[PDB]
């Protein structure tokens, strides 16, 4: 039962997207009249609406994607619009395609990508998780935010070993605490207009917070965009230790707090760009010789499905869906190994 006020907003949002002749978002590309009418009168069990999916791309016509998920069920219920957007962004993950089961693989096949520290400044592996049972940030209530922070911060306080550390709520955070976290690049702020128009910043900063371990090789953002953004990083290129530290953390959390995961799509996230493995494995790396070639580099990036973002690059795996967590990490590993091999043999 979707109320008339929402239907009126949905109709004006649809028409505004049509009238924007300039607009290149995936939302505009696939929200035709047939899809719109398939979706406009549906509502999820937790109460989410099509407007709770598309408002941010309606308000921000310069959005690249322009759709977000207000809860886990929205991906299936509003599948007529998510499915073509998902296929396009993830380049070939079709509506009938299926994401494999979670598999972190054999960690002993993961290596230090640059033992000498000659090239790789730092390595990062990042994932995201939504907690089963809660709305996503478009639809969390204030009480939801508080209870989740309670549960999650409680779990964080039981981390032992290399994961031992401290939770910092954004609520009541003082300016000195803020600065020390900024200095570490650990702080996040209020979201930009895309997140604002998606209703992902309500009740700010209730339920938002930051966890890191004493060694500062492990970071979690609570309700920055997803319920959890879990990151493992360190200087150099020991991908093995980094990935193993991440999977230990994820497993620990899961043992106390189930994740929202879909058979077809993998782990469900607020942005559909982060589905599947959710995994972004990256290195900060200097390839000066390959920077003077630029033709041999992208031959490797494109061949190993890496995205390349002077001399010092941030290089990360492009694929999130259709491959396992292991294969994503192994793909980054193999690509970086090859590029360093090319760098070492270059002129
Ligand atoms: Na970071």
């Amino acid at each position: 039962m979707v109320d008339q006020a929402t239907l009126d907003k949905l109709e004006a949002g649809f028409k505004k997207l049509q009238d924007a002749t300039d607009c290149k978002s995936l939302l505009k590309k696939y929200l035709n009249r047939e899809v719109f009418d398939q979706c406009k009168s549906l509502k999820t069990a937790l109460g989410a609406t099509l407007l709770d999916c598309i408002q941010s791309g309606v308000e921000n016509l310069d959005s690249g994607v322009g759709i977000y998920a207000p809860d886990a069920e929205a991906y299936t219920l509003f599948a007529p619009i998510f499915n073509p957007i998902i296929e396009d962004y993830h380049e070939g993950f079709k509506p009938t395609d299926k994401h494999p089961p979670t598999d972190f693989g054999d960690i002993n096949t993961i290596v230090n990508v640059d033992p000498s520290g000659k090239y790789v400044v730092s390595t990062h592996v990042r994932c995201g998780r939504s907690l089963k049972g809660y709305p996503f940030n478009p639809c969390l209530t204030e009480a939801n935010y508080k209870e989740m922070e309670d549960k999650v911060s409680a779990i964080f306080g039981t981390f032992e070993g290399e994961l031992k550390g401290k939770y910092y709520p954004l609520t009541g955070m003082d300016k000195a605490t803020q600065q020390q976290l900024i200095d570490d690049h650990f702080l996040f702020k209020e979201g930009d207009r895309f997140l604002q128009a998606a209703n992902a910043c309500r009740y700010w900063p209730t339920g938002r917070g930051i966890y890191h371990n004493d060694a500062k090789t492990f970071l979690v953002w609570v309700n920055e965009e997803d319920h959890l953004r879990i990151i493992s990083m360190q200087k150099g290129g020991d991908l093995k230790t980094i990935f193993q530290r991440l999977v230990n953390a994820v497993n620990t959390i899961e043992s106390k707090l189930p994740f929202s995961r879909d058979d077809r799509l993998g782990f469900l996230t607020f942005c559909p760009t982060n589905l599947g493995t959710t995994i972004r494995a990256s290195v900060h790396i200097a390839l000066p010789k390959l920077a003077k070639d630029k033709k041999q580099l992208e031959a490797i990036a494109a061949k190993f499905n890496l995205q390349v973002r002077g001399g010092v690059y941030d290089i990360s795996n492009k694929r999130r869906m259709g491959l396992t967590e292991y294969q994503a990490v192994k793909e980054m590993q193999d690509g970086i190994l090859e590029m360093i091999k090319m760098e070492e043999a270059a002129p």
